[PDB]
């Protein structure tokens, strides 16, 4: 299902390298796809190959040793290709990819003081040396920096083989994101990921129990604000490519199956057109919103608040559309293929479980999406 | 939960109610073993033994032949909903007993004269707890043939046979070969030589339903043990309804369960964001539609179930048509209710072990079941509307 | 049409069957006039006279007080469905008569001591074919208020809107606030056509239901004698009951409309021969939704009939018990009756887009259900969510 | 409106911008005349006269030939969106001119050698404001034939839903040609040809201002110098999908605009109305989401059409499909969601909008016309799209 202002071909030469680089892992990812789901395990042997070949440095700037992909359009594109084979992997890789871009931004436009830190991190990631995961969602109480760090985060995809965590916290005497090494004392990685889908993503819990952190590794974060919407967009929007990829994958499998099969009954034609029509909408909506985030990513010239809303609002329309239609496309695909797809090991079963992850992801889920977008529309 | 007048809320027959009362003592256990039974994808045998022994598996055996005399598809569907609200897999398995009682009963009272004694025998054994009978219907890897110097040979494979593990007999649909080709349903004992039951069940959901494969490799069958079945007719549609319609109960019960789980969760949080009110209304509206459309189709099937009196082809269409409309609605709205419940609860529901996960997964099974899936349903229903 | 076992298919009561048999002779005429009544947006008086004189408008008056004795919301809805298949705007007007029958009959048997004779009189006149009674419910241009003049007489001031069938009425039950002295209370005064200060406007221009004559009435200092209830902003759930009784049978109208759209499109499709892949899927989805509508509305009507004359339990719960099914049904009907009609029009194609085409009329008529109170979508969501959540 | 980056918000070409500015001056009158034109079902002749005399009916005529050189379907859709926000039937009528500019341009540059001088003539006449050309396409009461004698030409039949036919000076008539084997053709017939009758029978539920009347051709004399060639009947030719796109795709802007109008009216009303009940926030979010979809989806399909409009370099059957396919996904999405959005707006405003003279009533009636327009309605759309997908 081809689209023009679509998520179909890369916009930048850099991004184009990444897709070419990524081409060699597809047959592999596909090949292990089942076991990783069955066991809910991140494919480490594979992540090393890719780290060592400089995939994990994709969004790291040219100068600091990365491939210099600086386009969310292109990141999303790459995640879609992966997601079509293993979406939990895509979900894991996103953490790095986005981390590449969030860091680049701080390096150039952030607090005067924290540019060197960003630079180290970015340069490290470029060397194929750091694997970084933001750890955001607090569980059983909130997570506390006092420097000694105490707390527990949840669903940190890829923490299994991460070398450092960027950790959202409340600093106590306001807000901050200490960068904490894997090898730090009093840090634990839990083996508790039991997702219905996204299982190869290893979204495990992390415990901080009186962990050391030097001020040389603290990035500050405002106070416990519309301009922040921009960062929130930058860090999540390419995840939308994942679900588009899942949808395309379902479609391929079903079209293949239907083609070797018949024959085209009346139910089959209608549903196929329904599927391709949504797929088309998914591509154009997602690409539009990505175009917006990319255009504004590096433009701090205007009013920074309206700049924030300008990035989030489309992101949120797209997410609303994706969370509704990517699930529906997958469902209709499973329907067209039939019972064989119900078997848990079958690729559609995996895609059906995988695709349902998107709707809880923040910002925003359905409830909070409604709040935001109606407020945009109503003023009240 | 959501209330309807001609809904699936209350039993219509006193026999129906006795069953609901009997099933009540098992709900707590089904609920407790729900999770492990899901993880391991294992039928809960002990519980089946308890139910068998205590008389439940003979629920739809007429009171004269030693069963509980539930002759209502409506009340069976209702029973199935309740069970399905704690474990949809076991409901799917118990359906096999319940529908069998009813189809056998039809054969006992309305089938070919030679077939009746055999239907009587099977019914008595079910009522006595000595017969757990499954229908082996779906061919895999070739089709299944019975061949006839008088004596019978059975050769084939069947897939997705719920409860096949603890069954004592199977009723296997086949081609019969020598006349030209006729269809037939022999009753084949679990211990019949050449028969292998296969532990290959790994469904996304319905995992406790034990829907495994059976292989028949030169199995011997008696001439006095064959149930006769036409040839490869709209009058047959009636039978196709009796043996499946009650399953619509399973999904309504699933959606009822999801709705219970979510409301409890929202009542706990005492928010009421503007998305939450809209969804909850829309969920409840759909439940109301499911409840009424499914009961209506059930009521029609019960009314014609014992009425052989006009045109039999017409009678067939008249039972299958409402059945198919309700299935279509259930298959769309069941999943939709469950999805919206899951959305309302949020992330905790995506944990595979969580009850919503298990319902999200279980509820998707209905759309594949025949008669009919979406595509054949459309054909059937458009045919009934266009005459073409 | 489409065949549901507990659908809106056959009547549940003998008086119900009398009504259906009576309505037959008008079906040809309603159909014939349909296109003109629509184009002109004019209630067909000649026809209402026929029907008045032959006993129709007394359908829901009890047998004793000279009526047909129809007591079943099921059977009224059925009847409205039949009418609505030919002219929905007419069905809509008639509902005004039918519901009033039921509401008065309730008041007759169960209102306070003082009210029962007024009910009796009002029913008897309906029975004789002499009273034609309308509810004037919705305010426009401010609210409608009833006050005591300092001379002990009563004053009624305000404006009502969308009053179906008002133009040929002899009586209006007018919803007002009673303002005195005391706190504000609610009153439903009964006011004669000729009460001076009352004007029936000619201002009905709906995109559909054009034949329903839903005009405005001005109440310009209108006299009401000390003779002819509740309190505003006050949760009174037991009252939800009469609100159900007075509106639910309207759902039959939109079912009738969808059945018609279906019949029309199927006729065309058979006429057309070949059945393409989009047609089949659409036909199936149409019939399925039809199936849903028939069973959901029948279900809610059944609940209302079961409880209409049952006042034995907790009356607030009785109220909720009647409204909740009504409102599921209403939500489903307002989505799917519109849907089905659209699809019927899609199947038939360009010819149905011409304004005079019967499908254009049904496309327009069916859009009216969604606005009707109780409840439009937004209050529907508020009500049913409050029911589900407990707050 | 609701904002998308590659949405239908901004023009892409300088001619598109000049077209858009030129249109802002008619927007007030359109709006003022909106209710009358609808009630009476009358095409605003006068307003068309100003627009013709004033350069606008030749917007898509190239500059070299006297017009404004608007080459972009994206920009044409944009213009139609703007107009449709005030009066969709007027937008619908104008599209006859706009699309004719583009299609004639192609024939001028790429039709058969014998076609091009005829094309050039018609474009110059449009640019000069002397010609107003309608496509009379859809048959009613039999099919429409042009028979070739001595070599003279007679045209017999009926056309319908010829929007803007009443102020036309020429028609380009879809016909079967008989003699030589059975060809397809498009004779160019002048207003004042004998035997030609423009009826006044337009009674649409919506698009009431569009003047979509029937025409009757009764033994009409068409000269040999003036017959555009069109290929052959029944013969599947996917290259033809290119043209079929070019002459219809910009219509999609109308329903975007209509939906965007309903949204303006509803929000205004809700914002005036104060509080937000829990149903309102949700409907508002879904309205907005759907409009976001429609903008990006329609804009994508227009872009595709623009990229292929002049590039005839590969397989032309492939080119056609590459054009018709996104078109049809978009039409599918628009025919669904513009209708839904307008429904939901009308739900949000309440009973007032149910009054036939209310603007939302006009939009509700108007927006439903999209679903019937060919290519394709839903069923033909399903056939085409499933065929592209299954290869069968
Ligand atoms: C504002 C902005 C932030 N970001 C990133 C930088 C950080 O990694 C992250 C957090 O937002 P940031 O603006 O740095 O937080 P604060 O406002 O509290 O200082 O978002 C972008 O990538 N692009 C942007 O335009
Ligand atoms: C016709 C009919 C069949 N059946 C059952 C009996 C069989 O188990 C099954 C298939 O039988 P079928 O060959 O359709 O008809 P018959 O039972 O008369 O040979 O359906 C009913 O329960 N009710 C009915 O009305
Ligand atoms: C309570 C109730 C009222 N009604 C009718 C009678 C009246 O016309 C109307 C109002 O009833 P009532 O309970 O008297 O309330 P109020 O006079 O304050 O509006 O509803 C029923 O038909 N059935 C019922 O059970
Ligand atoms: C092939 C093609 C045709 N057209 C136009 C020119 C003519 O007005 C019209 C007829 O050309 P043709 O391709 O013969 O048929 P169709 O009407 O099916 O497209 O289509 C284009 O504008 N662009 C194109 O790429």
């Amino acid at each position: 299902v081809l689209a023009d202002n679509g998520l179909c071909e890369p916009k930048t030469p850099a991004g184009r390298r990444l897709l070419d680089l990524l081409e060699r892992y597809l047959p592999a990812l596909e090949a292990e796809s089942r076991d990783n789901d069955r066991e809910a395990t991140l494919p480490v042997h594979l992540f090393d190959r890719m780290r060592k070949e400089g995939v994990l440095g994709a969004t790291v700037p040219e100068d600091l040793g990365g491939l210099g992909v600086h386009s969310l359009h292109d990141v999303a594109l790459a995640l879609a290709r992966i997601a079509g084979r293993d979406a939990g992997v895509a979900l894991a890789l996103h953490m790095q990819f986005s981390r590449g871009l969030t860091l680049d931004f701080e390096w150039r436009h952030g607090a005067p003081s924290t540019r060197p830190l960003a630079e180290d991190l970015l340069r490290q990631m470029g060397a194929g040396e750091a694997v970084i995961c933001g750890a955001v969602k607090d569980v059983r109480g909130t997570t506390v920096l006092t420097y000694r760090l105490n707390g527990r985060k949840t669903l940190v995809s890829m923490a299994g083989i991460a070398t450092h965590y960027v950790v959202s916290t409340r600093l106590e005497e306001r807000l901050a994101a200490p960068v904490v090494a894997r090898t730090t004392p009093g840090l634990t990685v839990l083996d508790n990921w039991d997702g219905m889908g996204m299982r190869s993503s290893g979204s495990v819990d992390i415990v901080f129990d009186g962990c050391p952190v030097d001020r040389d590794r603290v990035l500050p974060r405002g106070e416990p604000d519309d301009a922040a919407l921009a960062g929130q967009t930058v860090s999540s929007i390419a995840m939308l490519g994942i679900y588009v990829g899942i949808a395309e994958a379902a479609r391929r499998i079903a079209l293949t199956e239907l083609r070797r099969r018949g024959g085209a009954p009346a139910g089959v034609r209608t549903t196929v057109a329904e599927i391709d029509a949504r797929l088309f909408a998914l591509h154009t909506a997602v690409a539009s919103a990505l175009t917006t985030a990319d255009r504004l990513a590096d433009d701090l010239s205007g009013d920074l608040a309206a700049r924030g809303r300008a990035m989030m609002t489309p992101f949120q329309y797209a997410k609303l559309l994706v969370n509704r239609h990517s699930v529906g496309v997958v469902d209709d695909c499973l329907m067209l293929v039939g019972g064989a797809g119900y078997s848990n090991s079958h690729p559609l079963a995996r895609l059906y479980r995988d695709v349902r992850a998107g709707g809880f992801m923040h910002p925003y889920n359905f409830t909070d999406g409604v709040d935001y977008l109606s407020e945009v529309a109503l003023g009240r």
